[PDB]
């Protein structure tokens, strides 16, 4: 024959376009050099304290306004017991108090020192109940 013709080329061109890189931080008041391992925990609907002296009930009723509404403490894979979650619960919660207070300069009365305990005890309680629930459900 005179002449034929063929073609053949290669089909792939340049390096795939594939890449992944990630970068990103954030911050929080946890992590205290003294602590290590502990959690905010979650506030809950007004837990109003009575105490049966009505003095104590409207000092209670006009200064909530200024009481801490959640607690801190450790998870609750480091408890065998209820009551040792609520002992750290309350302790870390009155720390936090303490240390912007007596920076700070002093907000309430030291009657209102003596309810605010009261207060954090029982958010304590249902806190420990709740994380309890959520350690559970989770299959922890």
């Amino acid at each position: 024959g005179q002449g034929g013709t063929h073609s053949q080329w290669n089909k792939p061109s340049k390096p795939k376009t594939n890449m992944k890189h990630v970068a990103g931080a954030a911050a929080a008041g946890a992590v205290v050099g003294g602590l290590g391992g502990y959690m905010l925990g979650s506030a809950m609907s007004r837990p109003l304290i009575h105490f049966g002296n009505d003095y104590e009930d409207r000092y209670y009723r006009e200064n909530m306004y200024r009481y801490p509404n959640q607690v801190y403490y450790r998870p609750v894979d480091q408890y065998n017991n209820q009551n040792t979650f609520v002992h750290d619960c309350v302790n870390i919660t009155v720390k936090q108090h303490t240390v912007t207070t007596t920076t700070k300069g002093e907000n309430f009365t030291e009657t209102d020192i003596k309810m605010m305990e009261r207060v954090v005890e029982q958010m304590c309680i249902t806190q420990y109940q709740r994380e309890s629930q959520a350690y559970y459900q989770r299959g922890a």
